């Protein structure tokens, strides 16, 4: 264990240790892995952008995408070298990455105002931001002579068995990792580097199961944890869950959406809602989990024809973010989600993807585990759930621009 957990400002020693590690690791790489790495060090932009949105297309599209082969080989090379002890890394990020769509300070100013610092603090306070894709990080705190692209520096601690790939490009050593978690900013402080102030954000990792395009593995997990869910429900609860799935969902959910429980109380429907809710609390979600929902425009106050629903125009995206980013949306109805991120027929035309982080022990059930409900990958969430929208991103799906909403269940 000839390595500290954090090299701090000691650049010289950080580089010396990593230079050797790089040489060591490269000898454990296959021709294909080396191939991919060479392509990366020549065009990081494309490959990185791809690694961030690859999971949202049809399974058919993913398999035939040229970049998929590159992604898989690079992904393998990374997970190849798991660190034996934790390590802290450093990297500069754009504030926009955290929904702070303003400037902390210009490149010419040296100080950061109190107002700006408080506004940033409140924006990236109690929020989990999902991170995905390849990213180059540094093992030491930037200093005199180092590149400082933005006024925001992230100091992140990576867990024991995190994959990390030290590599040599031209003459300098670099570190590649693949983000597959959520980050929480615990504290932000001002630090000065060469006369200029920078925000240093102390960040921690929050892990969650995210099957992404691997629907088969997610289905296996869902069946394993809910195979006997139906066998534990009382006759009444089973009958109501069955009715709900058999077509009763429309009446039940319409009743909830129109505030029936408080505007036109229906004893028969309230009973079913109660049994279904209790059924969802019988076997709470076993661990932190990410689910996906392709939403219709109505869920966000729009219609298929609404002019603001055309995200191909950047004006409409900005309008959407001003209204929903950082806000909380409440679903009166029970809400269906999928354990997989892949696009599917029937939802192919929807433009809004809600990517929800479900905390361990939240109510929920894998409906596709019920006898006579296969190849559906469905997770049902409780009625009245509240989701905090942390960030809005966009990507192009063919000729249509679509949105990805990074949200957290906060019920
Ligand atoms: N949308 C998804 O991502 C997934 C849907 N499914 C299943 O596939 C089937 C059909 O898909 P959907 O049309 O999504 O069915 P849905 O049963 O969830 O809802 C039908 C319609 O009501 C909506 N709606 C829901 N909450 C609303 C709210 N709070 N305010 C205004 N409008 C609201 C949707 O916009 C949708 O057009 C469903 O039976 C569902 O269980 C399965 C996995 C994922």
């Amino acid at each position: 264990i000839e390595r500290p957990e954090d090299f701090l400002k000691d650049k010289e020693n950080a580089i010396q240790w990593e230079k050797k590690e790089a040489e060591r690791v490269e000898k454990n790489l296959d021709t294909l892995e080396k191939e991919a790495l060479e392509l990366y060090k020549k065009d990081s932009e494309q490959i990185s952008n791809y690694s961030q949105t690859r999971q949202y297309f049809y399974d058919y599209q993913i398999e035939s995408n040229p970049r998929e082969k590159e992604y898989k080989n690079l992904r393998n090379a990374i997970s190849k070298n798991k660190i034996d002890k934790p390590i802290n890394v450093y990297y500069f990020e754009s504030p926009e990455k955290f929904a702070f769509n303003k400037e902390i300070r210009t490149e010419n100013q040296n100080e950061i105002s109190l107002e700006k610092f408080n506004e940033l603090k409140e924006t990236i306070q109690d929020k989990l931001f999902k991170q995905d894709g390849f990213k180059d990080v540094s093992l030491y705190e930037p200093g005199n002579g180092d590149e400082k692209p933005t006024p925001l520096l992230i100091h992140l601690k990576l867990p024991k068995n995190t994959g990390m790939l030290p590599y040599i490009n031209s003459n300098d050593v670099k570190t590649l990792i693949e983000q597959d978690y959520s980050i929480k900013i615990d504290k932000i402080v001002r630090i000065v580097i060469e006369g200029k102030q920078y925000i240093k954000a102390e960040a921690s990792i929050v892990n969650s199961l995210d099957f992404k395009d691997d629907v088969s593995k997610g289905d296996l997990w869902g069946k394993e944890n809910y195979s006997d869910w139906s066998n534990k429900l009382t006759p009444n609860e089973l009958a109501d869950v069955n009715d709900y799935m058999r077509g009763g969902y429309t009446a039940i959910n319409n009743y909830l959406i129109s505030n029936g429980p408080l505007n036109n109380p229906n004893p028969e429907l309230d009973s079913k809602v109660n049994n279904i809710e209790n059924a969802l609390k019988l076997t709470p979600i076993p661990s932190n989990l990410i689910v996906y929902r392709r939403s219709g425009p109505q869920e966000f106050g729009l219609t298929l024809t609404s002019p603001e629903y055309d995200f191909n125009k950047i004006e409409n995206i900005d309008a959407f973010k001003e209204k929903w980013e950082g806000k909380v949306i409440t679903y009166p109805n029970f809400i269906s989600t999928s354990i997989g991120s892949v696009n599917m027929s029937a939802f192919a035309k929807r433009k809004i993807i809600l990517r929800i982080n479900i905390p361990k022990d939240s109510p929920g059930a894998y409906l596709s585990a019920i006898p006579g409900y296969a190849g559906e990958y469905e997770v049902l969430l409780n009625h009245g759930s509240k989701f905090k929208i942390n960030k809005v991103d966009s990507y192009k799906d063919g000729t249509v621009t679509k949105l990805i909403l990074d949200a957290t269940l906060i019920n």
